[PDB]
């Protein structure tokens, strides 16, 4: 199948170059997968998850994403027109409030609710988490993180946006998660993106345009992007049959595109994330 004047990033993913403007991608699209996004919540009624999109937790007084950017980062996933995996059922857990904070204590609940709930879910490619959050380091976090995975769950966390090595920001310092930084649409390291030897991947992190609240559409950028691209890709992987949620990052890893990004600090992996479609 083929998407033209596609988002960039969905463009990128699908191309060994950059500058395409069409998404190339399998037509079973991630279905039969399930992608938790654990953020600020899912705006499930927007016309661009076509019912595909569920709150299934909150943590907070609603289940409303009153931000945006939970919303934003599911399109990104799985939304008709802005996502990677089309056809992939998505599930909010609200660990994040309408200012896009949240407790440490309250984040981790919200991981280890994700790997119990997905035992009541019908998900049998398998099943993806995606973080698009973070802060400083925790060992707590980390160790949350680093259950996910144990339980079955394709886990991918964002690196964090402070130009930094990212081994001090958690979940992002977890090394057996999926972790994720971003790129730019001329294949540079996003000035903001963090660095290091933790990193795993790259994906599309600057000016991407997805879904947001009051059924709208914006672009925004940060590692928060790029993440759902990597979480998506998984989830679209595993419907395949390519990969299983205990080795989807490495996975990707193997069959990135090697070598494209530019100001990638030495000791960080050179790996954009690549769909490796062939009609
Ligand atoms: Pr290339
Ligand atoms: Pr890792």
């Amino acid at each position: 199948a083929a998407q033209t004047n596609a988002p960039w990033g969905l463009a990128r993913i699908s191309s060994t170059s950059p500058g395409t403007s069409t998404y190339y991608y399998d037509e079973s699209a991630g279905q039969g997968s399930c992608v938790y996004v654990i953020d600020t919540g899912i705006e499930a009624s927007h016309p661009e998850f076509e019912g595909r999109a569920q709150m299934v937790k909150t943590y907070y007084y609603s289940s409303r994403d009153g931000n945006g950017h939970g919303t934003h980062c599911a399109g990104t996933v799985g939304s008709r027109t802005y996502g990677v995996a089309k056809k992939t059922q998505l599930f909010g857990v609200k660990v994040l409030d309408d200012n896009g904070s949240g407790q440490y204590s309250t984040i981790i609940a919200g991981m280890d609710f994700v790997a119990s709930d997905k035992n009541n879910r019908n998900c049998p490619k398998g099943v993806v988490a995606s973080l698009s959050l973070g802060g400083g380091y925790s060992s707590s976090v980390n160790s949350a993180a680093a259950r996910l995975q144990s339980s079955g769950v394709m886990v991918a966390v964002a690196a964090g946006n402070n130009n930094a090595d990212a081994r001090n920001y958690s979940p992002a310092s977890e090394p057996s998660v999926c972790t994720v930084g971003a790129s730019d649409r001329y294949d540079r390291r996003s000035s903001f993106s963090n660095y290091g030897s933790v990193l795993d991947i790259f994906g599309p992190g600057t000016d991407i345009l997805s879904t947001w609240i009051g059924g709208s559409t914006r672009s925004i950028s940060g590692t928060s992007m790029a993440t759902p691209h990597v979480a998506g890709l998984a989830a679209y992987l595993m419907t395949l049959g390519k990969t299983t949620a205990a080795s989807a990052c490495r996975y990707i890893a193997d069959t990135a595109n090697k070598g494209d990004l530019s100001n990638i600090p030495f000791g960080t992996v050179n790996l954009l994330a690549y769909n490796n479609y062939q009609a």
